[PDB]
């Protein structure tokens, strides 16, 4: 196909886990790591 929703999946920079979108990754970061400083 000439176009599609490819490459949208994301990874945690702290614990190297994976998510199919950025918003569930941001919730994971705020719940498990919280890089506030
Ligand atoms: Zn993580």
């Amino acid at each position: 196909g000439s176009s599609g929703s490819s490459g949208i999946k994301q990874h945690c920079r702290f614990c190297k886990k994976k998510y199919s979108d950025v918003k569930n990754l941001i919730k994971h970061i705020r719940d498990m790591h919280d890089p506030q400083d």
